[PDB]
C-alpha cells in the first residue's frame, strides 16, 4: 500500500514542472530491498531474483540474488556495480540528473558537505520559500525515514549478529576475513543492505552441514565498489536483452552491438520442446556464509544485521 | 511415430512374461540423443534438458545439456555418470536387470565375448527356437540399427569436420588437447553421441569471437567413465528430489536422508512472489567448443561429428 524505494520519493522541486516516479510494483513488497527494480536496473547494474533452497523432506527455503546488467566489451568503470564512496561522484555524472537525485546519493554516502552545497545553491533562488523549501524538507524526510531502518546503529539497534556473512574464504570456521569485509564494512547501512541482499553465498554453513551452490566466484569487492568482474578468466557472456533507458534524446550511445546470428534457427528451437529452459544470464555469487542455531529466517521486519 | 530410444526395445525374451518398456514420450522426439528421458535418469546419472543462447538482435540459439542426479555424500562408484569400457560390468551389477538388457549394454561397450555368452547360454534351452531365437534376433537388430547410425565410420562416413569438442584447454587456438580427449574418443559412438549432447562447453567460439557460459568446469573426464566430480572443491549441492526407481522391493537402500529442515517458511514463500526462480541445481559444464564459419547448425539428420 505505501512504497518502500529511496527513489520512489524523487521530485523536481521546482515546483512548476511535474516529476516521475516509474518505480515497479515490486517496491511495495516487504522484501527487504528498499530500491525499486526499475530503480536497481537504471541506477545500478543489478536486478532482484530469488534463489530456492531445497531438500529432499519436500521443503522450501528461498533467499534473494541480484543479477548482472554488464556486457563483455564494457571494461572499467562500466563493470562497477555498487561504486564505494571514493569512486561514486564520478561514474554518476551527478551533474545530469534531477538535484533531488544528487541529495538522495550524497545522503547514502555521506557526503553532508555536497548536501550543504546544494542547499544553499537551492536557497538563493527565488520562490524558494513558497515551496522549495517545504518540498526539499519533505524529500529529505523521506529519505532519513527509510536510510534509518537500514541502519545498524540508529537510536536502539535491532542488530542480531547471527549470520557471519563473509565474502571471503579465509579460516572458515573462524571470524577471520580478507580486506573485503573491511571495505564492505565501509558502506552506509543502506548499501549493506542491498549488498547482503543482492549477493548469495556459494558456500553455506547451517548448524554444522555445509552446502555449496558454486564452484568459483562471479564478482569480487574492490575499492572502486562492488565490480562484476569474474576472477582469473575472462568476463562471462550476458545477452543483455531488453532494459529501460533515458530516451529524451540528451544523446545517444554507439552501444556497438556485439551479436547479430544472421543465420535462421527457427527449425531448432521448433524441434526442441519444453526442457526446463535453464536461462543462461550470469547471477552474482561471492562469499561465505554461517548460520547459528538459534537464529531464525521468519522475521519479516528488517533487520539490517552484523557479523 | 518411431522411438528413437535403444533401450526402448527392451523385452524379457522368455515369450511368457510380459515386457517393460518406460520410456517417457520424449523418446519420439528426433532431439539428437537416443535415450529416453526416464532410462537416461534409470541407467545414467543425467536428465536431458534445453539452453537457450541470445543477442543483443533478437534472435534465438539453443543446444542441449544434462544434469546432474548425484547427491553430495555419495562418493567413488557413485559419482560415475557414464562409465567407461573397463569399469561398466561392475557398476551396473548387470547380472541383476534383464537378459536383454546385458546385451544392449554389451553392444554398447563392444564387449563381443559377453554378447556370445549370453547368446550360447540362451541356446541350451527349451523352446528358444519356436520364439526366442527371432526375438533375440529382433533385439539385437534394433540395438544394431540404433548403434550404426551415431558411429562415425560405418559404411559411408556422413561426418562433418568443423565442430572442435575439446574437453581441455590447452592451446585453445589449436588441436593440441590433453588426455580427456584420449578417454573420450574410446568410448563407441553411441557414447560419444551422448557426452557430446549432455555437456555443454564453458567457453564457445563461433568464427572469431569468444563466448563464456561458466567461470569453472562442474565435470572432469576419468579413466573410470564420466564422473560428476567438481574440480577444486567439496561436491556442489544436489536437492535429488523426486526421481523414479525400480519399486519392486527386492531390496531397500538406506539413503540417509542428509536435509530435513523441520523449520516452517510458508510466511517466507508467501511474501516473495514470482521473482524468475533460478532453479539451483546443477549442470554439466565442460570442454572448449569450436565452431568453423561455413558450418550449419540445422541438420536434422543425425551426424556423429569427429573433432
Amino acid at each position: 500500500r505505501v512504497n518502500r524505494c529511496i527513489f520512489a520519493s524523487i521530485v523536481s522541486f521546482d515546483a512548476c514542472i511535474t516529476y516521475k516516479s516509474p518505480c515497479s510494483p515490486d517496491a511495495y513488497h516487504d522484501d527487504g530491498w528498499f530500491i525499486c527494480n526499475n530503480h536497481l536496473i537504471k541506477r545500478f547494474k543489478m536486478s532482484k531474483m530469488v534463489l530456492p533452497i531445497f531438500d529432499e523432506d519436500d521443503n522450501q527455503f528461498k533467499m534473494t540474488i541480484a543479477r548482472h546488467l554488464v556486457g563483455n566489451k564494457e571494461r572499467g568503470i562500466k563493470r562497477i556495480l555498487i561504486p564505494s564512496a571514493t569512486n561514486y561522484q564520478d561514474v554518476f555524472n551527478l551533474n545530469s540528473m534531477m538535484q533531488a537525485e544528487q541529495l538522495i546519493f550524497h545522503l547514502i554516502y555521506n557526503n553532508e558537505n555536497a548536501v550543504n552545497t546544494i542547499c544553499d545553491n537551492l536557497k538563493y533562488t527565488e520562490g524558494f520559500t513558497s515551496n522549495t523549501q517545504r518540498v526539499i524538507h519533505s524529500v529529505y524526510a523521506t529519505t532519513k525515514s527509510i536510510l534509518d531502518t537500514t541502519n545498524p546503529n540508529t537510536f536502539c539497534s535491532r542488530v542480531s549478529r547471527d549470520e557471519l556473512r563473509f565474502f571471503d574464504v579465509t579460516n572458515a570456521r573462524a571470524l577471520r576475513g580478507g580486506a573485503g569485509d573491511q571495505l564492505f564494512n565501509n558502506y552506509s547501512g543502506f548499501l549493506q543492505n542491498l549488498i547482503r541482499r543482492a549477493v548469495a553465498p556459494e558456500y553455506l554453513q547451517i548448524d554444522t552441514e555445509e552446502l555449496r551452490f558454486r564452484n568459483c566466484a562471479t564478482c569480487i569487492i574492490d575499492e572502486t565498489g562492488l565490480v562484476a568482474s569474474v576472477p582469473d578468466g575472462p568476463e562471462l557472456y550476458n545477452p543483455i536483452r531488453s532494459s529501460d533507458i533515458m530516451r529524451s534524446q540528451p544523446n545517444r550511445l554507439q552501444i556497438r552491438n556485439v551479436l547479430k546470428f544472421e543465420g535462421d534457427t527457427r527449425e531448432l528451437d521448433r524441434t526442441l520442446s519444453g526442457y526446463e529452459e535453464y536461462p543462461t544470464y550470469v547471477p552474482l555469487f561471492l562469499g561465505y556464509q554461517i548460520i547459528n542455531s538459534e537464529n531464525n529466517f521468519l522475521r519479516n521486519d528488517f533487520i539490517p544485521r552484523a557479523n
